[PDB]
C-alpha cells in the first residue's frame, strides 16, 4: 500500500 | 479532523 485511510 | 489522508 503506501496511502492511508481509514475506510 | 478524524478521517486520516494522506494526500
Ligand atoms: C479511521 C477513522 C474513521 C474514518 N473515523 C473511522 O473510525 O470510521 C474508520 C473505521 O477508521
Ligand atoms: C501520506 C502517504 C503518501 C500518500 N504516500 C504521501 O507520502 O504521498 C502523502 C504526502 O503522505
Ligand atoms: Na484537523
Amino acid at each position: 500500500x503506501x496511502n492511508x485511510x481509514y475506510x
